[PDB]
């Protein structure tokens, strides 16, 4: 027994293993663009990922990670918000049922299709397990997806699910260009926040971008294909795996643009 996002594990549980999870910046949150204020101090994001090396593609049970090779600024995130380098390690998706809910952030109470995480964590603190334990320690950006046109750049990941369709499968995936899932702007909103599943630690800045990605339905269909339950376990089906949003408190969200 443990952590999930069932009926009887699901977000609503999960103070009990984990307190933290009614902190002071816990996140998704809802983002009110009328409330959110333009900071002219913000500088523009720097992504560069030209020469990002994926290792592989694994089902952990709640999600799918496609990993990196992170043992070099191969793929880092600069500027924004940030200060300092920031190192890619991982990028996974939380999705629906249905294709009106899956994001785990919402923008005036509108709820996407699903939500990209491009996880990202401070070099100063040398590694992944350390920087967690740090208020500055990660940097996620975070992408909304909506359905309409196909994504040729996705269409990679969605074709390897199979090999990975149940917890604890991984597959080799190599070569795949994460510049392939990105917006056309990188205008977007910026709040201190949490890691959105346990251990739910408060170490996270939040980069959400604020123009969506459009997916197919059969893109985001193959999705919802994969399972939580491991090889030889009774089917549960992979979906909505996203957290609801969580109170502001005492935060500002503030917009690189206006
Ligand atoms: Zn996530």
């Amino acid at each position: 027994h443990h952590w999930g996002f069932g009926k009887h594990n699901g977000p609503e549980h999960w103070h009990k293993d984990f307190p933290i999870a009614k902190g002071e910046r816990q996140s998704p949150v809802d983002i009110d663009t009328h409330t959110a204020k333009y900071d002219p101090s913000l500088k523009p994001l720097s992504v560069s990922y030209d020469q990002a090396t994926s290792l592989r593609i694994l089902n952990n049970g709640h999600a799918f990670n496609v990993e990196f090779d992170d043992s070099q600024d191969k793929a880092v995130l600069k500027g924004g918000p940030l200060d300092g380098t920031y190192r890619l390690i991982q990028f996974h998706f939380h999705w629906g049922s249905l294709d009106g809910q899956g994001s785990e952030h919402t923008v005036d109470k509108k709820k996407y299709a699903a939500e990209l995480h491009l996880v990202h964590w401070n070099t100063k603190y040398g590694d992944f397990g350390k920087a967690v334990q740090q208020p500055d320690g990660l940097a996620v950006l975070g992408i909304f997806l909506k359905v309409g046109s196909a994504k040729p750049g996705l269409q990679k990941v969605v074709d390897v699910l199979d090999s990975i369709k149940t917890k604890g499968k991984s597959a080799d995936f190599t070569n795949f260009d994460p510049r392939g899932l990105l917006p056309e702007s990188l205008d977007y909103w910026t709040y201190p926040g949490s890691l959105t599943t346990p251990p739910l630690l408060e170490c996270v800045t939040w980069i959400v971008l604020k123009e969506p990605i459009s997916v197919s339905s059969e893109q985001v269909l193959k999705f919802r294909k994969l399972n939580f339950n491991g090889e030889g376990e009774p089917e549960e089906l992979m979906v909505d795996n996203w957290r609801p949003a969580q109170p502001l408190k005492n935060r500002q969200i503030k917009a690189s643009f206006k």
